[PDB]
């Protein structure tokens, strides 16, 4: 409350960190369908179905400008990118299937990078 700070962990490297994660994330085999947003004049249903799209480079975007405040935010916006995933596609499909398996590769990184 005021005048009574909880001792909070060094922020300074988190930027750079989220930068790191992203890149992994990028480069990842089963990145593909992911990389660049859903496009909605080609896709029947996204638009209307799928309130809030994200895509690695809209985050890529917006980690380099200055748009998350902090490093849950930025997590945040991961994760749509899987839920929507879930939302518009079949587990046993392709995409179904890359987004399961991105979603695991990301929460691994992020519990080994940030959770001490
Ligand atoms: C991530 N891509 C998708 O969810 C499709 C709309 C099926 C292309």
């Amino acid at each position: 409350s005021m005048s009574v700070k909880k001792p909070k962990r060094d922020d300074s490297k988190d930027l750079a960190l989220c930068s790191m994660i992203l890149t992994e994330m990028e480069t990842h085999e089963d990145a593909w369908p992911f990389l660049l947003p859903v496009n909605l004049k080609l896709v029947p249903g996204y638009k209307k179905v799928i309130k809030k799209p994200m895509d690695f480079s809209t985050i890529r975007e917006k980690l380099s400008s200055g748009q998350y405040p902090n490093l849950e935010t930025f997590a945040l916006d991961v994760r749509l990118v899987f839920d929507n995933c879930e939302t518009f596609n079949e587990d046993d499909s392709d995409i179904g299937r890359a987004g399961h398996n991105m979603r695991k590769y990301f929460e691994k990184k992020w519990t080994d990078t940030f959770k001490v």
